[PDB]
Formats: C-alpha cells, sequence, structure tokens
DNA sequence: ATATGACGCT
DNA sequence: AGCGTCAT
C-alpha cells in the first residue's frame, strides 16, 4: 500500500496578520511592512512580516528596533491593546471569514489561526465524473508548481514548463489514478483560492499531496500566493536532501534525537531501517510513524472541527514588570477574566454550546518551564470577577510569602483557559 | 524581554 | 489530572 488514497490539501494564508492590517490600511500595501506587539520595550515585538520586509531579513520575534536597523522604510501596524493587553480580535475574525469561503467546496480542519486542511477525496471524485475522462487543461492551474519538474533533457516559464510535463505524462483514463485525483484537487484549490481572494482580499499559499504532512510540507515550497502539488511519486527525491526538522512533528526534540541516535540529516535516510529497528529507538507509535512517513505514507485524518475545544488568555510578565503584589494579581486576573468572558459570551451565542471547565496557569521567576502549575476549576457562570476570583483561589496558595499583602516569587505568566464544552 | 491551541504520556 | 511536546 502506498498511501495514495486520499487527496488532502493545507491552505495557509500569506503574512495573514500583514494583510489584515493592509485590507483595513491602503497606505500599508506593498510595503515593506510590518505588525508589532506593544512599543515600549525596544519598539515592541515583530510578530509578522511582509515578503518586501522580509527580503531586508525581518522575521518574527524581532524587536522593532533591531528590525528598524535592519530596514528603515519598514512600516509597522500595531496590534491592537485592550485592558492592558494584546487583543487578537481583528485576525480571529479575518480567519472566520477566510475559513467560511474555504467551507463550501469541502470539510475543513482548522489547524492554526491562517491555515486549514481540507479533505478533497469525495470533491474529487465528483468533478471527475462530470468531466466524463476530458483532459486536465493548463489554463485550470495558473498558480500551480508540480514538485520535482521539469526534470531530464525565468520563474513563470519554469512553472509552465513543469505543468506542462506534468499533464503531458496523466493517465486521465483511469478514474483512480492517484496523479490524476491530485491534479483535480489542485483545481478545485485554485478556485478555492480564487474565491477567499476575491472576497477578502487575503492571498495564501496551498499544498496539495495525498496527506497531512506532505500538504504541509508542499505548501511552503512555494510561497507566496501559490500552492504546490507533491505526487507520491515525487517524494523519493524530496525526502533524499529534506533535512529531518522539516516535517511536522519533527521539528523539535524527537526530530533531533533521530538525527542523533540514527547519525542520519534527511527524511530519505530513515528508509534503510526496519519498522522494528525504528520501534525500539523511538516507541511503537513514533517508529511505525516514522517508518511509514520516510515513504510518504502518513494516516492522520482530517478532523471535520473548524471551531476549537479551547479558548484562552494569556499575558507574559517578563522582567522588571514581574507580578509581585496580591492585588496586582488579582487585578491582572479580572483583566483576562474580563477579554475571556468576551470571547465566550461570543462563542455560546454564534456556535452554540458552554464551557464546563477553567484551567489556571502561571510561571514563577526562575522556572525554565514554560508553565510551572496548571490547575482545573469548576466553570459554572461566564462572570469575570467570579472566574477571576476563582482562578486566585486556586493559586493563592501558591504565594510562598508570610507577607500576604506580597507575593513571592514574583509570576512570569497569567493564564486563563476554558474548556470541557457542551452543546447549548 | 519570541498569545494562543492541539495532542501525548502516565 | 497535571505535565510535556509541538505547533503557528
Ligand atoms: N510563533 C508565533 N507566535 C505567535 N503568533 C504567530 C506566530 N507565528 C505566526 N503567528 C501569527 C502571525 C502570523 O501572521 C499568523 C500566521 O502564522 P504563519 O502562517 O506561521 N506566518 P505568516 O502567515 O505571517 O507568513 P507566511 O505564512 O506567509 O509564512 O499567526
Ligand atoms: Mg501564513
Ligand atoms: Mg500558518
Amino acid at each position: 500500500a502506498t498511501g495514495q488514497d486520499r487527496v488532502v490539501a493545507l491552505v495557509d494564508m500569506d503574512c495573514f496578520f500583514v494583510q489584515v492590517e493592509q485590507r483595513q490600511n491602503p497606505h500599508l500595501r506593498n510595503k515593506p511592512c510590518a505588525v508589532v506587539q506593544y512599543k515600549s520595550w525596544k519598539g515592541g515585538g515583530i510578530i509578522a512580516v511582509s515578503y518586501e520586509a522580509r527580503a531586508f531579513g525581518v522575521t518574527r520575534s524581532m524587536w522593532a528596533d533591531d528590525a528598524k536597523k535592519l530596514c528603515p522604510d519598514l512600516l509597522l501596524a500595531q496590534v491592537r491593546e485592550s485592558r492592558g493587553k494584546a487583543n487578537l480580535t481583528k485576525y480571529r475574525e479575518a480567519s472566520v471569514e477566510v475559513m467560511e469561503i474555504m467551507s463550501r467546496f469541502a470539510v475543513i480542519e482548522r489547524a492554526s489561526i491562517d491555515e486549514a486542511y481540507v479533505d478533497l477525496t469525495s470533491a474529487v471524485q465528483e468533478r471527475l465524473q462530470k468531466l466524463q475522462g476530458q483532459p486536465i487543461s493548463a489554463d485550470l492551474l495558473p498558480s500551480t508548481y508540480i514538485e520535482g519538474l521539469p526534470q531530464g533533457p525565468q520563474k513563470e516559464g519554469m512553472r509552465k514548463q513543469g505543468l506542462f510535463q506534468w499533464l503531458d505524462s496523466l493517465q486521465i483514463d483511469n478514474l483512480t489514478s492517484p496523479d490524476l485525483q491530485l491534479t483535480v484537487g489542485a483545481v478545485i484549490v485554485e478556485e478555492m483560492r480564487a474565491a477567499i481572494e476575491r472576497e477578502t482580499g487575503f492571498q495564501c499559499s496551498a499544498g496539495i499531496s495525498h496527506n497531512k504532512v506532505l500538504a504541509k510540507l508542499a505548501c511552503g515550497l512555494n510561497k507566496p500566493n501559490r500552492q504546490t502539488l507533491v505526487s507520491h511519486g515525487s517524494v523519493p527525491q524530496l525526502f533524499s536532501q529534506m533535512p529531518i526538522r522539516k516535517i511536522r512533528s519533527l521539528g523539535g526534540k524527537l526530530g533531533a534525537s533521530v538525527i542523533e541516535i540514527l547519525g542520519i540529516e534527511y527524511m530519505g535516510e530513515l528508509t534503510q531501517f526496519t519498522e522494528s529497528q525504528l520501534q525500539s529507538h523511538f516507541g511503537e507509535k513514533n517508529g511505525s510513524w516514522l517508518y511509514a512517513m520516510c515513504r510518504g505514507i502518513e494516516h492522520d485524518p482530517v478532523k471535520p472541527r473548524q471551531l476549537p475545544k479551547t479558548i484562552g488568555c494569556s499575558k507574559n510578565f517578563p522582567g522588571k514588570t514581574a507580578l509581585a503584589t496580591r492585588e496586582q494579581v488579582q487585578w491582572w486576573l479580572l483583566q483576562l477574566a474580563q477579554e475571556l468572558e468576551e470571547r465566550l459570551t461570543k462563542d455560546r451565542n454564534d456556535n452554540d454550546r458552554v464551557a464546563t471547565q477553567l484551567v489556571v496557569s502561571i510561571r514563577v521567576q526562575g522556572d525554565k518551564r514554560l508553565s510551572s502549575l496548571r490547575r482545573c476549576c469548576a466553570l459554572t457562570r461566564y462572570d469575570a470577577h467570579k472566574m477571576s476570583h476563582d482562578a486566585f483561589t486556586v493559586i493563592k496558595n501558591c504565594n510562598t510569602s508570610g507577607i500576604q499583602t506580597e507575593w513571592s516569587p514574583p509570576l512570569t505568566m497569567l493564564f486563563l483557559c476554558a474548556t470541557k464544552f457542551s452543546a447549548s
């Protein structure tokens, strides 16, 4: 079995937060520009970067002041600030706009604020028998790249040349040629992407392949404003120089042990190993997953979920701003709870459901662990004061100070999350 | 002094 | 459950 039964696509917005600000502020269009959070510490932290500005080496996580050094024409748009914290509402709403449109073509799984996976298998079947064996016209694929093509014996001319070899080798006879199915999926994604641009003004990229992992890999091969098809046949060469860390779920500790333990560098080298070999190295689940994946085979299904299982608000208090007093802790819990009550009310009305669990998370000054304590209490009413007061209770026994007016050690992070939803 | 949401392990 | 891992 070759892991070619499904057509899966990943759609990801190009420099999402920038496009949202550029739609709103025409003066930012087609300029080096970036979106910044806060302002006081070193101009604010950069969180999204137009492609014009990336050409100067401006990146996410860079301070705005350091970014202006790399690029002094850089324009900045500031994230909105409510009750003393970053407020991402504009971008969540833009995301819903984009998800609604995508939903009209197939069932989607929201994977982040700006991307969704799409299972196109069923829509591919439909469009196939409508064609009645009609060949696929390169007219229908004006922004599609075929990975690994052209091959054998100017940016856009190279694209068409690869696209011509793909079609000129296609087998439109067999209505289950996996390569034909990917080509038809790619035709739908062009329609989906034109509709998103038409109805929002947002441009996006997309990957089309047989599973989530290849779709996501393909999406980033030709950003921005292009889509890439990765066929099962292109996987051996693609993977032969693909660093292991580029693959989703291997960008961290597991991927680094794969490199260290096996002494390899690229995804294609995993094929030498037996599945049993890989299970003893990395456990039974990772070994099986890896054995299949280095052959381009992956089974994670596209889950029909476009809303979330959790709604959270958090704020970091780094350095001098760490929370030292009880009354400081209570004020910020109030602020978090107020924004949280706002989003929960919106979610109970628009999507018809109610949370039953409140999770409270904190980080103390000196703990490397991104969260230090994580406790849960009942959630019965969408009332900020009640939520904020209950969060304090759950954490108040963690102020290790005999002075009760004081909070020690200082808190570096407050996090309030609502979960365990039920239909309402 | 790089705000969020999913899922795995035990 | 609470923690860890990984993602954008
Ligand atoms: N580590 C992070 N932390 C917080 N917000 C982030 C983030 N990474 C991204 N965002 C925010 C800002 C981002 O705009 C948005 C989508 O994340 P991406 O798709 O990873 N990056 P973009 O869409 O900007 O560029 P392109 O896709 O063309 O590479 O979510
Ligand atoms: Mg994006
Ligand atoms: Mg993204």
